[PDB]
């Protein structure tokens, strides 16, 4: 038993709500929040825009360092840091930016990050600005996580119809 809430069960360990991430983290407190990351860890808009500013900025700044220390990130690639107030920790995965031309492929290896920790709260990795297909996006999810997944999905609009359309 965990502290989610009002989540539909989609398979065996993925559920959905549609919810702001930022609200649920803050009211969750959960073990790992899931940021949509680029490899630079600059946390400009997006998911990683939102969760960044509800850590007044902390997020970015160890970040900084992060990137300073060890360098890029790789594309399908992750990173664990600190989840300042909003989690224990802050798994920042990057998925493949379409608006980037990166292999969409590889967001199943971003994916698979996912697996190193038990229960999650995370968004749809590549969704939103980073131009993918959501509903691509929630069936490589399925298909690859094999620990629990909680995915708030922002856009009330487009959780229905990511329900509606789930096979
Ligand atoms: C992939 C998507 N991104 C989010 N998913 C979950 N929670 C979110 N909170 C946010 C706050 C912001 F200021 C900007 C984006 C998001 C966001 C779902 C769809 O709407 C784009
Ligand atoms: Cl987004």
């Amino acid at each position: 038993v965990n502290s989610f809430s009002g989540y539909l069960k989609l398979t065996d360990n993925v559920y959905i709500k549609n919810a702001d991430i930022v609200e649920e983290a803050k009211k969750v407190k959960p073990t790992v929040v899931v940021n949509a990351a680029n490899v630079y860890l600059k946390h400009g808009g997006g998911v990683a825009g939102a969760l960044n500013k509800a850590t007044n900025n902390a997020m970015q700044v160890e970040s900084d360092d992060y990137i300073a220390t060890n360098g890029p990130l790789k594309v399908g690639g992750s990173c664990v840091l600190s989840g300042h107030n909003l989690a224990k920790h802050c798994l920042h995965v990057v998925g493949p930016n379409v608006n980037k031309g990166e292999d969409i492929q590889l967001l199943k290896s971003a994916y698979e990050n996912f697996n190193q920790h038990e229960v999650l709260l995370a968004p749809l990795l590549s969704a939103g600005i980073f131009g993918a297909d959501p509903i691509h996006s929630l069936r490589v999810c399925v298909d690859t996580v094999r620990t629990n997944v909680y995915l708030a999905v922002f856009d009330k609009n487009l959780y229905d119809k990511l329900v509606s359309s789930f096979l």
